Order: C-alpha cells, then structure tokens, then sequence
C-alpha cells in the first residue's frame, strides 16, 4: 500500500525545480481502461499541452499503442516526446522525426533464440515459434509450462550472457525481446540522458502508471541515484494496491487533475 500523492509536496518541489522530468503512462493512466476506443479528450490533451508548453518541462507519453495513434491524437503538441509500440519508435519533444530503433539496434541475438526455441519445439507438440522484427515468441498454449521453465533457463545460460535482451513469459508464452522494449528501461535512458552531472540532473520527476509494466518505471526510478524528494513515483489504482511507487492516485481524472494543479503553479 501507499499513501495518497501528497499534492502539496508535489507543486512544491514542481515550483522548485529548474527542470522537470515527467513520464506518463497513456492506457489507464491519462485516460480511463475501455473494452480504438480509448481517444484523448480535449481536456486531456490541453493539460498536456500546457504542460509541455513550458522549456523547464520534458515531457514524455509512454505507450504500447501504435505509432498512428499517438501522432494522430498526440503529435501536433511537438515538445511532446512520444514513445509508441513498446518503445519501438520514438518521436524526441521538438523533433518531426519519428525513429525506429529495431533498425538502429543489433538484431543478431535472434538466431541464438531461434536456435533454443527450434530445440524445445521438436520435443514440445503443439509448440510452435512466432517471429517478428522486434521480438520473437514461443507459443504452448496447444510439459508447456516446465519446458518454458528449461528454456527459460538456457536462455539465461547463453543469449541473455552476451546480448541486451530480456526474457518474458506470458500465460501460455515465453517471449525474448531487446531490452528497449522495456518501460523501467525506458524511464531509466530518460534519466541517464541528463548526464552524470549532479547539477545537471532534473530536480522533479513525476512517473505516473497503473499497471505492472509501469512497477518496472518505479523500479528503475530507485536506481538513478536522484535525491528522494525529488522524485514521485506514482500508481494509479487502490490505497492497498501493492506497489514499487510511493504514492498513489485513484482514477486518470486524479492525474488529469493533479497535472492541472501544476499547470497552475
Ligand atoms: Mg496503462
């Protein structure tokens, strides 16, 4: 469990702070979990606007959607930073160039994977491999969950050793992909790309997500050595909710609320 956000120690340390570091979850977080549906409303991408209208603010919205959906709703804000598809492609706050970063990065792991997934297919029936330019998949949903334990295991004994590729299981699922994939990666880059300069670090970072793939952002938020106070990571969920973040917000219309707060600092 957590405590509410404290707000005020919030637009304290916002009004503080010389620069600011803000990472936003988008599904669950700005805007409420629906059954295409889930567009931006007007107040969502005003406060947003807002926000990312002052120089002192980085602004990043971190999201699995499809790189259509956040240049659609989202790329006419340009000091927006914009992360779609996992962490596939890029758009950096004030630049026009999106960047896909599988093309940038060194795919080379995949035959190794390709290699450990041909061995437990031919002794797994119903298994079979899912290939993609990013990630690649083995499926067992037709022992599956042993098998994907003794695979796991080779994994780490040889790919995971040499290359910056992370091992992921799903229900009926083990999937290998780059570790720029992962959000706590991608909070952790954001971090680092302020330097090793003290004085240089934002003194306000505002992390905001409402499910597991955001426990990783609040994980890697205790390892950049930023001042605590400095720092607010933030479930959006229940008091009770158990979590990496220090604080917790109920609802998006929270978020929106507390962001507007600052906007009015
Ligand atoms: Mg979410």
């Amino acid at each position: 469990g957590t405590p509410a956000l404290d707000r005020a120690k919030l637009l304290k340390q916002y009004r503080k702070a010389r620069k600011r570091l803000f990472m936003f979850d988008y599904d669950g977080t700005l805007t409420p979990i629906v059954k295409q549906a889930a567009i931006p409303s007007d107040r969502v991408l005003r406060t947003l606007k807002t926000l990312a209208a002052d120089p002192r603010n980085a602004v990043w919205i971190i999201s699995g959607r499809d790189q259509a959906f956040l240049d659609e709703w989202m790329g006419h804000i340009p000091e927006l930073g914009l992360s779609a598809e996992h962490g596939c492609f890029i758009r950096q706050p004030r630049s026009d160039d999106w960047e896909n970063l599988a093309e940038s990065s060194d795919m080379g792991w995949q035959k190794e994977v390709m290699e450990v997934f041909q061995h437990f297919t031919e002794r797994t029936q119903g298994s079979f491999i899912e290939r993609k330019r990013v990630a690649l998949t083995w499926h067992y949903r037709r022992y599956g969950a042993f098998q994907a334990r003794e695979c796991r295991k080779m994994l780490e004994e040889t790919v995971a050793k040499r290359w910056e590729v992370e091992v992921m299981a799903g229900k009926a699922n083990l999937e290998v992909r780059p570790t720029f994939v992962n959000k706590g990666f991608i909070a952790a880059r954001l971090v680092q790309e302020y330097g090793t300069d003290p004085a240089q670090a934002p003194e306000f970072v505002l992390c905001l997500g409402d499910d597991f793939t955001d426990e990783d952002m609040f994980r890697a938020l205790k390892k950049s050595g930023l001042p605590a106070g400095h720092v607010f990571s933030v479930t959006v969920g229940a008091s009770s909710k158990q979590t990496e973040a220090s604080w917790h917000l109920l609802e998006p219309a929270d978020v929106i609320g507390t962001i507007s707060m600052l906007n009015n600092s």
